[PDB]
């Protein structure tokens, strides 16, 4: 396979049962890693995800957990160490979103998105870094951000805030723990072909509208994001820390400015 | 009288009893505005500040409120509209911070900083914009950020995350409500001479270290930031929205590279 | 009279005979400054502008010069010091642009834009700072940039590159000369109502397309930018150096994401 | 090997005889690519570089050329196509630098650095894109930038300007040619162990000073940058365009802020 240093590394992935999380689980499985698949409630998809990792060449366990509960995040990292003996790569991928005019967004709805997308990632990063620090492991954290840590997002002010926060969180942790050889990075996906979007992307006018925001002209395949994760996790990225690697087909480059407009 | 257009405008300021909030309160008093001074803890300080605003030529009330409580933020804007008749400028300035190695940061401590620094500003921004939209007012929001929406801050990952989040919140709201003429900006102070830093700056070793990180060579004066706030609230900045204006003596320009090191 | 501290300050402005440079010339006249109007091509325009500055309450000369010629830039600053006694504010505003598919852009055409937009501002900045350093003056430099130091611009790769370069030049000079109290900032205009755009904005289809890319919904007025320049040159912005202040009606916030598309 | 899609791809590298250029040449040779090594005057190092690529498993030619001469850049890309049949990846790596107080920097010295570091890269990118466009190849451009497209650099205002320009150049070309499947990216190296630095890094106090600017605590090995180039060139980065991938051991994260300072 591609990244031989990933062989037998322990990789924890929150929200790893579907979409980008699942595609990363499979990709690490192709690198013969040991994958720990976290999931919220859908056991059967998690079980499905588990079998793919094994069929791709990896070992895999599944572990239920809500990333807004501190005990569940703590339990997740502990289960990883118990079952597989160590922890090498931590991937905070869980996320939720919903459209609301910002002046109408409730505090409860704001909190759900902040608690899930930002705080969940802090909790995961923290538990992983604690472990690397205590055991002198030169481990790796990948936080799943979005083009919306840079691109503002009307109707999604909670989501945008959560990812803008994630960017400074990641950059801080990278600076703080760089002297220990612990690397911390964001991946910034653009529009991706995942379950959350299956409804929207079946509709031809909506699919075309979205593709018109993508300079490369196509909706990303989850494996293209998983390719970025494998690179970032591997020793090929040994000197790469504190960055956001956008995988967005050019979306952060301002799609409205194609053909020299404005 | 510099910004004549500010005369009789209603300006609400959270944490307006001390430091930067106080300086802003005074300055808008100097512009003959109607300043609403929110405070959490210390009525005696708020009273002392209410006096300065009045002496400087402004009108002022004080309103107790905790920015982490929705009812208190809603109450604050409603009080402003009761007492002064309307709302023109909403300044979300309240903030807290404390150093903790990130892998040792507790969830409650992380939540306290996020709730105060980011969510409080969301609540502030939401209530003001709600009022602007329902009443066809071309209102203005100033969110008080930090060099640390750009500069990562080891030991302060909660703070850094809250301001990185504030950046994207501001940018989103500016984009979302620009067609209504409602403008939303951040100010980014560097190291400022305020109570929050009084401990640090007393120690001449610590004061010198902080100063060695400011290219302009001096710790900022709170009036230098209030000058930026008066500009942004004024019609002078009519085409200016969604920005962060750093008032930092050069701090975001990378202190370590002075004289060309590296 | 807004910024009383600007009275009798010597302000040099390249391309000060038309558009934004003219608006800045007028505005500093309104602050009772001594405006030096550089121009390349059209004395009759420069004369018409010299008049406005004088009517608005300022003192003004005109000086012919090509900003791509070192001798002309050196001459310009030397003329300013001859005629008015000193130099306080140096504004590098001259710029050119033309659309060409990048793979068809000639080296001479690329050079013309770089030489004019970036190198001319370097020469301007260098000569002013040289004068500030030798004479212990806490001078000020405003470099006129664009949304396109951040927004990429197909068909205008030369322009975009010149302003991206201007950004780092400004930031470097701000860092390098901050300990001397010399401040250096950029302004970043979006789509502005100037001669350079008169062709584009005459066509009602083209005017509407440009407007659909401004969140605030209108093409900027040149006085809105001159208001930003007066602020930055003034002592109100005493702690502000090394920044880019965008005056763009929200354009850097990603036009394509209005109403929450994507 | 690692990236099997790189097998037999034609890769042109300017300044490919030494340092980062040489390390990329060798790394592509390890991927069994066909490497075209450009060089300014040192034929013997270029010859040395050539033999390494072959010994690593690649094909390789050397071609003399000065990137400030348009004909030399044109000849380089033509020689690549002539000799190897096509062009797949273009790498603009040539660069020069020297320290000068900015107010003392000559126009000739400014131009040399601009012409080499920025214009050379425009010329290379242009000739490559022309070829990809004319022949419907989904090719790849990698422009060698620096941490100094983001980190300002006193005494190196020409270098900083050149790389700030390179950033907007790359981003523009990525947006412009994304619909054609042509990807364009920057790599941003921090302090790297290359010949230009051998003098500085032999001295223990200077080596320690530099390492103190690096959060990861070590000077980068050229192969760590070449690892980024291989990733970016490969189809693993299929959805990655218009980005700068910093490989700097955390240098852009503000080294002066370690341990919670300021
Ligand atoms: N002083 C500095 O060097 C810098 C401060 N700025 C920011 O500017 C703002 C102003 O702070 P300073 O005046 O410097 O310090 P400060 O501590 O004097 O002011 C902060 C204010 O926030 C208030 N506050 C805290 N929690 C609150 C709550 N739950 N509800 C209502 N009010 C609450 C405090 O009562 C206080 O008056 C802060 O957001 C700070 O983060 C950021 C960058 C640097
Ligand atoms: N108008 C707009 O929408 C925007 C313009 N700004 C920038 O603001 C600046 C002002 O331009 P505008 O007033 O809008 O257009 P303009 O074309 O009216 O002004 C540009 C000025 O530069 C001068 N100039 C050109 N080459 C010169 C040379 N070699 N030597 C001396 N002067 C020379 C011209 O004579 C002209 O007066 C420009 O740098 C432009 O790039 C940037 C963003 C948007």
């Amino acid at each position: 396979h591609m990244y031989t240093d990933l062989k037998d590394k322990v990789v924890v992935i929150t929200g790893g049962s579907t979409g980008l999380g699942r595609a990363m689980a499979v990709r690490f499985g192709q690198e013969e890693a040991k994958v720990v698949i976290n999931y919220y409630n859908n056991e059967e998809e998690a079980l499905d995800a588990k079998k793919e990792v094994e069929e791709a060449g990896g070992q895999a366990i599944i572990v239920q957990g809500d990333v807004t509960k501190e005990e569940d995040v703590v339990n997740l990292v502990q289960t990883a160490i118990k079952e597989f003996g160590t922890l090498d790569v931590m991937i905070n991928n869980a996320g939720v979103e919903n459209p609301v005019p910002s002046h109408e967004l409730s505090l409860d709805n704001w909190n759900k998105v902040i608690d899930t997308n930002l705080t969940g990632a802090f909790l995961g990063s923290r538990e992983a870094i604690k472990y690397f620090v205590e055991n002198d492991i030169k481990g790796n954290v990948i936080n799943m951000s979005s083009v919306h840590e840079m691109i503002p997002w009307p109707l999604f002010v909670h989501y945008a805030a959560s990812k803008g926060g994630m960017k400074l969180m990641t950059e801080t942790l990278a600076l703080e723990y760089a002297p220990k050889g612990i690397r911390v990075n964001n991946i910034g996906p653009g529009a991706m072909n995942t379950p959350i979007n299956a409804e929207k992307f079946a509709d031809p006018v909506q699919r075309a509208d979205v593709e018109s925001m993508i300079p490369m002209g196509y909706i990303g395949k989850p494996e293209e994001v998983a390719a970025v994760a494998a690179f970032l996790a591997s020793s090929q990225a040994s000197y790469v820390t504190g960055i956001t690697l956008f995988a967005d087909g050019g979306m952060t480059k301002y799609p409205s400015f194609q053909a020299g407009r404005g």
